[PDB]
């Protein structure tokens, strides 16, 4: 039996499914600790960045459960991604301790942006910025990847980097209220939010686990960006996400949740 997460419910990926839309057709690349494999994902490739860990699967968990999220596939078993038909690509830049550095993530973004993707995930950051990644950001949006990364979970009303940079698209998170979950660091930069708490995924072992964090609201926007992609081929990646966030429903402040929450429903009308 599949059961249907209610973040996946709360961005209304269903209604967007119901049309006809899943993704297909739109690479999205998984910037993380790798992506194991899993009777619940669709794999097709990706390129490791970590040194010592020359295999794309996952040795921490975090990867496979953001992965899930985009595009968990729609069958009888497990859970469902909002874009369960994307092209789904694993670059590990992060090891099995959930660290990387600047210069791996880098590569990881100069790999999609050689690699065709349209959309890449970027369920991680620091507070401080960085030069090397930066010029990953801007390069990789420059071959046409909408770059989406998480606020961070510092509870800061400042966010981290690399998505405060102005060519990242910057996700916070909510609870099942749609208030911002307390962690949620807000702010400059801030460009929308989904779902971060109580977040049910795909997780190595072949089973299925419930993780908090930015890094779990993240993957809705990517799936959400890919929807949009299938129905609007011919959209850039700016176009895309000024679409998500003018589609957004407001729940407060620009301070604390941007745009609002992501609706892909309305995204997709
Ligand atoms: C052995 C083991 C199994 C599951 C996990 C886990 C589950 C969920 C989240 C959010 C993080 N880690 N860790 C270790
Ligand atoms: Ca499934
Ligand atoms: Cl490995």
């Amino acid at each position: 039996a599949q059961s249907v997460p209610w973040g996946i419910s709360r961005v209304q990926a269903p209604a967007a499914h119901n049309r006809g839309l899943t993704g297909s057709g739109v690479k999205v690349a998984v910037l993380d600790t790798g992506i194991s494999t899993h009777p619940d994902l669709n794999i097709r490739g990706g390129a490791s960045f970590v040194p010592g860990e020359p295999s794309t699967q996952d040795g921490n968990g975090h990867g496979t459960h953001v992965a899930g999220t985009i595009a968990a596939l729609n069958n009888s078993i497990g859970v469902l991604g909002v874009a369960p038909s994307a092209e789904l690509y694993a670059v590990k830049v992060l090891g099995a301790s959930g660290s990387g550095s600047v210069s791996s993530i880098a590569q990881g973004l100069e790999w999609a942006g050689n690699n065709g993707m349209h959309v890449a995930n970027l369920s991680l950051g620091s507070p401080s910025p960085s030069a090397t990644l930066e010029q990953a950001v801007n390069s990789a949006t420059s071959r046409g990847v909408l770059v989406v990364a998480a606020s961070g979970n510092s509870g800061a009303g400042s966010i981290s980097y690399p998505a405060r940079y102005a060519n990242a698209m910057a996700v916070g998170a909510t609870d099942q209220n749609n208030n911002r979950a307390s962690f949620s660091q807000y702010g400059a930069g801030l460009d929308i939010v989904a779902p971060g708490v109580n977040v049910q995924s795909t997780y190595p072992g072949s089973t299925y686990a419930s993780c908090n964090g930015t890094s779990m609201a993240t993957p809705h926007v990517a799936g959400a960006a890919a929807l949009v992609k299938q129905k609007n081929p011919s959209w850039s990646n700016v176009q895309i996400r000024n679409h998500l966030k003018n589609t957004a429903t407001s729940l407060g402040s620009t301070n604390l949740y941007g745009s609002g929450l992501v609706n892909a429903e309305a995204a997709t009308r």
